């Protein structure tokens, strides 16, 4: 297996996958690595099993139709997995932890969001269909993007948005379109 965490590409305490190479921090992987297991198979193995055993889940799907599924343990699993694929880029730190807005010609949010929280929902199953996890998600770039307005800090919320919409469209099976 790798010597470096999936996640945070750091050496540590690291859990090894049994059936791929990868290796995390024990609370890297989404969700936390449940230890007692042996053999333990990480998200990334769990959601290709589920594309395996079910090959036309990866014909493409409307994302309107999508975002309506109830949040039954295989799309729960979807939506760990995109929110760990968006913890993988480095960019991420920004959007983690509990913002603060406080910038001369700004107003904080409404409703602020952060990584961190959405990964709290989603363990509490907060979220009763895909579509409270997606709206949190797009809030926290938009949040971002209206608050840095025209400070070019605003693109770091484009690039992760960005991360999270490629991400999207593959995990979730989204219809290809120009
Ligand atoms: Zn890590
Ligand atoms: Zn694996």
């Amino acid at each position: 297996n790798s010597n470096i965490c999936e996640v945070c590409n750091k050496w540590g305490r690291l859990f090894c996958c049994d059936t791929c190479p990868r290796s995390f921090h024990e609370h890297c992987h989404i969700p936390s690595v449940e230890a007692n297991k042996n053999p333990w198979s990480c998200i990334f193995c769990r959601i290709k099993t589920i594309q395996e055993r079910c090959p036309e889940s990866q014909s493409g799907h409307q994302e309107s139709e999508v975002l309506m599924r109830q949040m039954l343990p295989e799309e729960q699993l979807k939506c760990e997995f995109l929110l760990l694929k968006v913890y993988c880029d480095s960019k991420s730190c920004f959007f983690a932890s509990e913002p603060y807005y406080n910038r001369e010609g700004s107003q904080g949010p409404q409703k602020p969001m952060w990584l961190n929280k959405v990964k709290t929902s989603l363990n509490e199953q907060m979220y009763t269909r895909v579509e409270g996890f997606v709206q949190d998600m797009r809030l926290i770039f938009h949040n971002h993007k209206e608050f840095y307005r025209e400070d070019k800090f605003t693109r770091l919320g484009i690039q992760v948005q960005d991360i999270f919409e490629k991400n999207f469209r593959n995990i979730f099976a989204i219809q290809e379109t120009s």
